[PDB]
């Protein structure tokens, strides 16, 4: 089983014992870890912090305390927008200009492979057209790697990608059966299921379905996208699930109606460390003095609220919850985003470094690597 973590190249400027740094890595909790995020320049691979140069010879140096741990470099994220994947899929001298910079890129900085988070192909701006020339990209850099490796005499540089889970998004930019064949593995980003981007609360990341839901919303869960990604021909062991270690928040309309769907009026108040209205990490909510937590019994996941802010999330116990059902659906693993918002120091929620990345590592019984 593969336990695939997110790095963070921003959590360094968070305030206080939230601050997160080299230091806080721990270099056998996961199997892998992926740093969030490179960026595009001229079609070629780059930076995107001041610093990253630092943080790669630190991010990598893990390697030598874990051999077998394996890190890749994540490109793109929301923020990154789709433009630059457009412009560089768009004909197939750029597209071979990435690739190479790539390779050049990942050897350079000792990274054992490449994470696509193009967010989306398809949407987000991005053409109908872009859904095949990402299936070619795919095809190009799983090629280009595969030569590499032969030419060179070292191992193969990895290839993955971040998927979403909502129908619009797959069909509008995902050939899966043949990408997946050309993916080592395949990062289901099973979270931002509901967010304040809807007028009333729903949570972020639940395992099934609502009884009370219909039509589409019925398969904004884990359960469904799970399937879905699996009936479109990704080979189970290819498709690790991932899991939020972060809520997403609300202010409720009236503080009186508290319930999953009840009326909201916007993004919750950002919290005391992320300072991002619409979301909270795990150490935000897991000891909020005065707040009644809850649990959706169709979903498995709890939320909580305090006077008109509502926050569904994930815990301890629905990280089990989510690894029983993936061990019973023969998946590759869990992905985890992110290393950062789970409480790594153990400051906030009495439960210890890492709690619910702890919880999937014991859940998976991953080996205990010296
Ligand atoms: C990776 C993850 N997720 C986003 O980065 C993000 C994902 C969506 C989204 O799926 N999504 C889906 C459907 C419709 C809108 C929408 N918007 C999104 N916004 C922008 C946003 C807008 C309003 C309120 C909150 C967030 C976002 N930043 C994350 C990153 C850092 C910290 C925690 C979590």
């Amino acid at each position: 089983a593969k336990l695939v973590c997110y790095f963070t190249n921003w959590a360094q400027y968070r305030q206080g014992e939230a601050r997160f740094l080299p230091k806080d890595l721990d270099p056998s909790l996961c199997t892998h870890l992926i740093y969030a995020f490179a960026g595009m320049t001229n079609h070629q691979l780059s930076t995107t912090e001041w610093n990253d140069e630092t943080l790669y010879q630190e991010f990598n140096g893990l390697k030598k305390m874990n051999p077998k741990l394996k890190t890749l470099l994540a490109i793109g994220g929301w923020n990154f927008g789709t433009q630059k994947f457009t412009d560089m899929v768009a004909t197939a001298n750029n597209r071979q200009t990435f690739v190479n910079s790539a390779i050049r890129f990942l050897r350079k900085y000792s990274f054992d492979g490449l994470d696509l988070d193009w967010e989306y192909p398809g949407s987000q701006g991005s053409p109908a057209v872009d859904k095949e020339r990402f299936t070619t990209l795919v095809q190009d850099l799983a090629n280009a790697f595969q030569q590499e490796a032969q030419t060179s005499g070292k191992e193969r540089l990895l290839l993955s990608a971040a998927v979403p889970a909502g129908q619009t998004y797959v069909d509008a930019g995902y050939e899966v059966d043949k990408i997946a064949q050309n993916l080592d593995f395949v990062n289901l980003m099973a979270y931002d299921f509901h967010g304040s981007w809807e007028k009333v609360t729903g949570h972020n990341s639940p395992l099934y379905k609502r009884q009370e839901e219909s039509g589409a919303a019925a398969s904004l869960n884990v359960d469904a996208a799970v399937q879905q990604w699996l009936q479109k021909g990704t080979p189970a062991s290819k498709l690790i699930l991932g899991m939020p270690t972060y809520g997403r928040s609300f202010t409720l309309a009236s503080s009186s109606d508290t319930r999953v769907g009840a009326p909201a009026t916007g993004s919750g108040t950002p919290g005391p460390f992320t300072k991002e209205g619409g979301m909270l990490a795990y150490y935000e909510v897991c000891s909020w003095k005065g707040a009644t937590k809850q649990r959706i019994q169709d979903q498995k996941v709890p939320y909580i609220f305090r006077d008109n802010q509502w926050v569904g999330f994930d815990d301890v116990e629905s990280f089990k919850t989510k690894v029983s059902y993936l061990k019973q659906k023969g998946l590759g693993g869990a992905m985890v985003w992110a290393l950062d918002l789970d409480d790594f120091a153990g400051f906030s929620c009495n439960q210890g470094r890492y709690p619910l990345i702890q919880t999937l590592r014991q859940e998976l019984s991953l080996p205990y690597l010296p």
